[PDB]
């Protein structure tokens, strides 16, 4: 299709490696490229551990509120929101909220623990019906994006299709998916992404991940005003381990998508 086309020739002019995936809630068709392909999730995969969270207070009703002490120890290299809470406590919520909403990764690593590893997230999504996705390591190792090492990926088909049941379906209760949503609408850090190649209108919910390797991705729910909601993930990725961050190739995806619909 033309779209496949056009995608094809923005990957061949960014010199890296594209993954898209689309899901139309509207016929629930499926837009492709590189779609089986595995790529490194970096965070986000914090998406998962937070679902992972929300999915338990179904049952602990309270946990949300449940305090979790921030000691120096914990900091890791990215943690705009738990620095500000060393010493003392942050809630599950306001750690799901910050790994969310600002990619805190001391506030993922805390995910994890409460989840019990690495594996409890990946239970979570086996539960709901992802058996591609894996979380393998902890913040920050698991954002090296080692060409090849299957460690801490999945595939943007997969991703798209867990990122639709958990905010357009009902893997998660209903209070527990509106809370998600609220939360990825909130996020702060996708505007040079997914939502800069979008009309302003719409509305985006959204959780971005980089790391070496140039990594650059980014997984959204999309509202059109007047239109069924669109799931959409862009990942990226480049031959140098030290290549440059390349946002602007997934507001470029977005925006080729956005054509055609």
């Amino acid at each position: 299709s033309a779209v496949q086309q056009k995608l094809a020739a923005l990957e061949k002019s960014s010199g890296g490696r594209l993954g898209v995936a689309l899901i139309d809630t509207a016929d629930n068709t499926q837009v492709l490229y590189r779609g089986d392909e595995r790529f490194p999730m970096c965070s986000t995969s914090k998406v998962m551990a937070a679902a992972a969270v929300l999915k338990q207070s179904e049952t602990q009703k309270q946990l949300l509120n449940q305090p979790v002490e921030i000691k120096p120890a914990d900091l890791v290299n990215y943690n705009p929101i738990a620095e500000k809470h060393v010493n003392g406590t942050m809630t599950l919520a306001e750690l799901s909220a910050a790994a969310l909403q600002y990619s805190d990764n001391t506030a993922m690593n805390k995910l994890i623990a409460q989840l019990g590893g690495p594996g409890g997230v990946t239970a979570f999504a086996r539960a709901i019906g992802d058996e591609t996705f894996r979380l393998d390591r902890t913040e920050p190792t698991l954002n090296t994006a080692i060409p090849g090492d299957p460690r801490d990926t999945t595939t943007p088909r997969a991703m798209a299709q867990t990122l639709r049941q958990l905010t357009l379906g009902h893997a998660l209760g209903e209070t527990q998916r509106a809370q998600l949503v609220t939360w990825l609408k909130g996020n702060t850090t996708g505007a040079a992404s997914i939502r800069a190649g979008l009309p302003t209108s719409w509305t985006v919910g959204d959780k971005t991940g980089s790391g070496d390797y140039g990594t650059t991705n980014d997984i959204a729910v999309i509202w059109p005003q007047g239109r069924a909601p669109l799931v959409l993930v862009t990942y990226f990725t480049q031959p140098q381990q030290n290549a440059e961050s390349r946002r602007d190739v997934l507001a470029s995806a977005a925006r080729i998508i956005a054509e055609g619909l």
